[PDB]
């Protein structure tokens, strides 16, 4: 709460549903280069998390850049990567550092339930247009001055999808445990969604839930702790890729192939795990649509057209039973720009 649902926000503001639908159609269709020429190259700053097992951020940037080049948009890209185990203070520092640069657009990610007012205050203190990655639920407080774009793949949707699938894999009252992200927005929107739906619809019983540092090692450690205290579960729900892959390592170590485990995002490492059989299911992002959306949103802004506040991309479900052909087809769709 303090957030709009994606679909709810689109229901409340039809103009926005039009703008977002239009953007989706623009993403789907062939590049249509910049109508109105620019005065000079546009300056773009990026603050993203580096050194993760998840390829989402790097792929995102790659697709963004490809699409910019095809729209004949002339840009300069200053990329900053935050070291892992980087505090939120450290992230905020990287962020101010990037604001010094006085760029036209700033693309970044930050926990908005832990640094809500910080971001609200950055918003009110620069002419740089902000794009918030990996969030698709606009903040209610910010009605006076929303950022230029919230962009991502809606966490609650993907979680609902996973919930529905686990509902098919297992009978009512199944015991399970959860591996959250770090405390904050992602855990709330991927984990609690899942727990709520699964409890309400299938009467599953949660045996334990653990926060992580959002790293592979942490998902491994947390899986080990969790199974040490609660060995008897039929599956573990993981809130993210790195945590899932750590947990897979732990499950192999403890010899627990009787436990099911999901991925979250469906990037390359996950798809490999799925094809190996290590990961049982995932919800796959059609990854590149969000890089392209951002490039399309900047075009419109430069052609002086209205830009929607939010854009979410779509998902597919993938299981270890899917054929190589299905997988390759999905990769063809998701990594069309970033390969
Ligand atoms: C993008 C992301 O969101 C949280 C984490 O940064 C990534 O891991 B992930 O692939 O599970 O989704």
């Amino acid at each position: 709460n303090g957030y709009w649902g994606y679909q709810e926000f689109l229901d409340e503001f039809p103009e926005q549903r039009n703008l977002t639908n239009a953007l989706s159609e623009a993403v789907r269709a062939q590049p249509v280069p910049l109508s109105k020429p620019t005065q000079r190259p546009i300056k773009i700053s990026v603050v993203y998390p580096g050194q993760q097992v998840s390829d989402y951020w790097v792929r995102n940037i790659a697709s963004f850049e490809k699409r910019l080049y095809k729209l004949n948009i002339n840009y300069q890209l200053n990329q900053v990567f935050t070291r892992p185990n980087a505090d939120i203070k450290q992230q905020s520092l990287s962020l101010m550092e990037a604001l010094k640069s006085k760029s036209d657009y700033l693309i970044f990610t930050l926990d908005t339930t832990r640094h809500r007012k910080f971001v609200e205050h950055v918003l009110d203190s620069t002419n740089t247009k902000l794009i918030l990655q990996n969030i698709t639920t606009p903040v209610r407080e910010w009605d006076k001055h929303q950022p230029f774009l919230y962009v991502g793949f809606d966490h609650a949707e993907g979680s609902r999808e996973l919930a529905t699938e686990f509902g098919k894999f297992f009978p009512k009252h199944t015991y399970y445990s959860v591996l959250y992200f770090s405390e904050g927005y992602i855990s709330d929107v991927r984990g609690d969604t899942f727990i709520h739906q699964v409890n309400r619809d299938n009467n599953f019983e949660l045996q334990s839930a653990y926060y992580t540092k959002a790293t592979k090692q942490s998902g491994y450690d947390a899986a080990k702790a969790s199974l040490a205290k609660h060995p008897d579960v039929d599956f573990i729900y993981a809130c993210s890729t790195d945590v899932a892959l750590g947990a897979v390592d732990a499950l192999a170590e403890l010899g627990r192939e009787d436990i099911m485990i999901n991925g979250w995002g469906g990037g390359s490492a996950e798809l490999d795990a799925i094809q190996k059989g290590d990961l049982d299911i995932t919800v796959m992002r059609m990854n590149d649509d969000t890089g392209i959306a951002m490039a399309e949103a900047i075009k419109w802004d430069l052609e002086d057209k209205p830009v929607p506040t939010v854009y979410s991309g779509d998902f597919e479900i993938v299981t270890k039973a899917d054929s190589p052909e299905r997988i390759e087809a999905l990769k063809k769709r998701a990594f069309r720009y970033s390969d």
